[PDB]
């Protein structure tokens, strides 16, 4: 059991081992507030993030209990992994403090592509890294659901980690038209639409589909990629969002070379793959890497799966200290990664 101290940043208190040194807010995270701090023990600068009332409600519990798992779970160069996890609780009677530890990383996509317009290479690597992740996430079948900028972490030398993942239920920006829309059935291609608005973004400078709400978002969508075909509308299941679509005023798929211009054919090539309407028309993650626009990174031999992941618990209808209690075990089951 190590030595912990308290500390107060930005009226919260922290309650973290000795290794941990010189916490420093660096913003909001999900579901907490996150700081930046020096681990003693491995010499890695790391980001701790302590969750905000884990157990307040069975909600909250829940969603502790699923982040833990998923992070105790991702083990991959572009998927953010667990380093630590702790309490200051010595009971789960006293157990009422999550702390989550990752890697630091230098920025985020958000804050880049403020700094400003990438080049084609910069671009084909960080959307080769976020695909390269998503294969992973997508083979132990979770899907981010929120892809977007903000949750797309870089270092100086150009590593990425996506950050959030599996978390989103029930920004706009980056949502593909269905699983805002609740037209088709939707999969894991969603975070592939998602991968299409962001790679535009560091392409051009500009958002893609910058909407201010869902109606002006599919309006923005659909004079892009055009009002849904006829083989589309035969998938579409809910009979509101059928009326409305065949309401709307037809739009055709316009050339996204005419859109792009001035980038690299391979990228627009990709793009028109991945901004495709129909989800099951949609390139996948695997797919996606195997594409020419990444033939100086693709490597099939180091684009690893994962293992199988137990998600039965998500079905499950529990009480507050039921997902508490498999929490503590999920806390004092960890083992750090090795050396
Ligand atoms: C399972 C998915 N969970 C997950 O990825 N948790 C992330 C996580 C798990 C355990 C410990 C810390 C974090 C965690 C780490 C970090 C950062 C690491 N480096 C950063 N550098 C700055 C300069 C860009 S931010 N940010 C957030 N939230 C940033 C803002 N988001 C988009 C709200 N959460």
């Amino acid at each position: 059991r190590p030595t912990f101290y308290r500390q107060e940043l930005n009226k919260t208190i922290w309650e973290v081992p000795e290794r941990y040194q010189n916490l420093s807010p660096v913003g909001s995270g999900a579901y907490g507030s996150v700081c930046a701090a020096f681990d003693t023990k491995t010499g890695l600068r790391v980001a701790v993030k302590k969750l905000s009332r884990p157990f307040q409600s069975i909600i909250h519990a829940k969603r502790t209990y699923r982040e833990l798992r998923l992070l105790k779970h991702m083990k991959h160069e572009n998927v953010i992994g667990l380093l630590d996890v702790f309490t200051p609780a010595r009971s789960l009677e006293e157990f009422n403090d999550v702390y989550l530890v990752t890697h630091l990383m230098g920025a985020d996509l958000n804050n880049i592509v403020k700094c400003q317009k990438l080049t084609d290479d910069h671009v084909q690597f960080l959307i080769y890294q976020i695909l390269r992740g998503l294969k992973y996430i997508h083979s132990a079948d979770i899907i981010h659901r929120d892809l977007k900028p903000s949750n797309l972490a870089v270092n100086e030398d150009c590593e990425l980690k996506i950050l959030d993942f599996g978390l989103a239920r029930h920004t706009r920006w980056y949502r593909a038209p269905e699983i805002m829309l609740n037209w088709m059935h939707y999969n894991q291609t969603v975070d592939i639409w998602s991968v299409g608005c962001i790679m535009a973004e560091l392409l051009t400078g500009r958002t893609l589909f910058p909407g201010t709400d869902h109606i002006d978002q599919l309006k923005l969508i659909l004079r892009l990629v055009g009002t849904p075909g006829a083989e589309l509308l035969k998938k579409i299941s809910s009979e509101s969002a059928r009326n409305y679509i065949q309401s709307l005023t037809q739009m055709p798929k316009m050339n996204f070379a005419n859109v792009f211009i001035g980038a690299n054919p391979l990228a627009v090539d990709l793009l028109e793959k991945m901004l495709v309407l129909d989800s099951d028309k949609r390139i996948t993650a695997a797919q996606a890497l195997a594409h020419a626009y990444f033939a100086q990174y693709h490597d099939p031999d180091d684009e690893p799966v994962a293992d199988p992941y137990d998600q039965s618990f998500e079905s499950r209808d529990l009480l507050i200290d039921e997902w508490k209690s498999l929490t503590y075990d999920e806390v004092i089951s960890f083992v750090p990664p090795p050396l």
